């Protein structure tokens, strides 16, 4: 039902897997800024899909909490893409329809999967989704000119709005408009620079709600106002979504 | 059930009303480029709410289809005023609570709407709905550069996009993310420059679909493409938000 | 859009008509003990219906509303009757696919419709809906022994639940466990008597609800207990069920 | 997130834990006949839950594939009450709400839940939920008049159809109209045998679907006639009545 595969010296690769068929897999990003892994984003999103019926790849991608030395934001790219290899080689074990793999991520971990969303081959992901997504460091986030900064002058280059072309996949995007720590920006001009290259997705905008939301579930909120139910429908559209997608494959 | 009422010498505005209260109304502004007023985002949008449990003010703005001389744009904004107006006044009698009055407006029917979205009184609509509006005359549609164009230099005026402030009542706005007759950009700069105000709003944008799509039912099309039941969803999530809406007002 | 159509002495027909094709016709039984026609599901229920996309057929068959003299019971299912012989000669006027007529009836208006529901032609409808409908003079209604008692023996005759067979079209039937006017038994045994027939139906009961709920939207209801959302999902849920059959033609 | 608890010599108790507060807990009784227990009505099933933001207690309670003996029948009620009792204790650590516990069950699994549906003390089920139950071994189920047939005379006793008072807990009910392991009388004369006693509840019925269909998603299904779009809709009705009864229990 579950077990970890070992990725790199600093890479977890949860990998949740079930049993009735080639069930549709789905690698997730969760989020947290670099930094860490916003846990309210990982465990609790893989069930939801997994119950959605979708073979659940949780990436706990390298972050500044195994002794940060470089910008590993390409070493990142790398880790991801292992995923789709480990799936390429061992998609009959797994139980997974090779043709049928989707990138999930929110917050940063959302960042991650944009990036993601070009310059690969058998490890393109049929589309992607992303939760209160960061498009580039040069939009609101991070909020500190000089944190996480680990230099790299190229800042333009982490920047996955302008990396999107007519090659880039199908993809879902909501985000909540009110959300401190990234403005609805992120979401909404890359929407702009993504309809604009003829890019089929589909987007939602709720009200309010803080950043990190995840699920809106009891199952994804420290506090009271981290339980949004009207926000919680997300899950639910992307569900549609992504089925509608399947769908539409042969 | 169903009763006109002359506004001025060319602005008809059908009421239709019900009997189980005062059930809260709702004022439609059918799009048309200023030019007529499309059909299929009439009588049939009417009852799509007048079913959801709303009284329905449709209104038939002055337009280039009755002798068009100067830039009635102005004359307009009057002519729904005088919609509230006629509520005001007759809100006993049309069983219609007046502090439940919402304006809604697609494609150019829409760019009324949002300009009527500010300067005014006990006509402000506690909130309003665009469905694929027009921000400005400035965002790739008009279409031509001159045609429906019958002078006023003055063409920055006529953007609703910067006529958005902190007043601005919540809006309801979505659109495909491909309508050719005007870019998704339109409902897209609208909700960046609707956000920044801290204006609680909701959006949703669709992959596909023609411009006027309307409810998307086959109420509402003239072929299959025009039939999208994917779409069709707007009227659906548009009623839960009012009503959300309606109970945030006690 | 609407417009009245004599068919007996004492039987009117009230037939909405919209205009974009050949729209999906359905005729309605609205209830009301045979004594009246139940305001509350006429006209409201109409809209519901035409805004769902059909042709809508408000039948206003004969009851004791019109000085009474002989168990009209017989004459009813004549005045439904020359509604569908209406449609058969001007089905292509009416817009209407005479492929694609349906009958709906509640309470009592229930009773006629599942009532019609066998025994004869070109006049059969591919589908019926039957809101807390009447099952028999026997099922806890007529509530008084001798009220609506105008004679004739033979009461079992009036009982169509016995009156199902495999040639019964599919139905649709839905009701309040607490309908204090007429027991689920109703509907219940119905269903029973429904699917020993290897008859395709769809069944749904609410936990609580008054009689002649209606829509339980705030369009059809006298008081708040009148209008529950909960119970109103069935529009809903017969929507799809209807067009489920659509589909499930050619 | 994850551990199993020794019952009796005979009795597997899986809890599923998850952490954000005190989630509403909800045992579940997978079906098979009483011969062993269906897998894709467990696990699968506990996820559903799982996600859908509840703590699952999934009891795997004595049936023929242990080495059959005396007609356990009655070890059953003592395995599920004995998680109850489980629950009282460990209420605490569990996070769980010991207000809050629901039973859940399907085919036979299910006749084990309405059968537990009375009884017993601060073990009681604040409401219970049925999937194609199991209503007596007198309703066209078991098929075979001998085979889990272990004596026992007494057979009328078997039947929790009659053993349902108005102290029964509020129940959710539904059944495909076409069932062949087990015909939907059980669940209809259920209701109405549960109406008659003024038990809140809600009732759905399907038109087709094989016995077993458990969430109709490419998670339960062998086949794909297993796998139906619009049976799957139950798990979320049932979602709604759930929560519905927690917000009505204060």
């Amino acid at each position: 039902n579950k077990s970890t595969f070992s990725l790199n010296d600093t890479a977890w690769v949860d990998f949740y897997q079930l049993q009735n068929y080639t069930f549709p897999a789905i690698i997730i990003c969760p989020g947290g800024g670099y930094q860490h892994i916003s846990q309210r984003e990982s465990d609790p999103l893989a069930l939801a899909f997994l119950a959605q019926g979708y073979q659940v790849l949780l990436l706990n991608y390298t972050v500044m909490n195994k002794g940060t030395n470089y910008n590993f934001l390409s070493q990142n790219l790398e880790e991801v893409q292992a995923v789709f290899s480990l799936i390429h080689q061992n998609h009959k074990e797994w139980q997974i329809n090779p043709e049928q793999v989707f990138l999930l991520g929110c917050s940063a971990g959302g960042h991650l999967a944009a990036w993601y969303g070009n310059s690969e081959q058998i490890h393109r992901p049929k589309g992607v989704i992303l939760c209160y997504p960061v498009t580039s460091f040069t939009f609101g986030w991070p909020s500190d000119l000089s944190h996480f900064n680990f230099e790299i002058e190229n800042i333009s280059e982490y920047n996955i709005s302008e990396k999107v072309t007519s090659s880039t996949p199908p993809t879902f995007i909501w985000h909540t408009a009110d959300d401190e720590g990234v403005p609805i920006y992120n979401s909404l001009k890359y929407c702009d620079r993504l309809s604009k290259h003829q890019v089929p997705f589909e987007a939602h905008f709720f009200e309010s709600g803080p950043h990190g939301v995840s699920l809106a579930n009891r199952t994804t909120a420290p506090s009271d106002a981290y339980c949004l139910p009207s926000v919680h429908r997300w899950v639910s559209w992307a569900s549609d979504w992504l089925e509608r997608q399947i769908k539409n494959l042969e």
